[PDB]
């Protein structure tokens, strides 16, 4: 959150 990561985050 708030919609933030192309390849390695949570998502998120």
């Amino acid at each position: 959150w708030v919609i933030v990561v192309g390849v390695i985050g949570v998502i998120g």
